[PDB]
């Protein structure tokens, strides 16, 4: 069933997005802003957070 992401899955998501050329600090902030939705996190990194 649908469960919350695990810590290890979060870390792989974080490092995967970092491989696009973003610092760890920025990706962590984007993932927080997106609620661990990688699609929104990447959108925020590409074109900016809401506002």
């Amino acid at each position: 069933g649908s469960t919350l992401v695990t810590g290890s899955e979060y870390e792989t998501m974080l490092t995967e997005i970092m491989s696009m050329g973003y610092t760890r600090e920025r990706v962590v902030a984007a993932l927080r802003a997106s609620g661990n939705n990688p699609h929104r996190a990447v959108e925020y990194l590409l074109t900016g957070i809401p506002g």
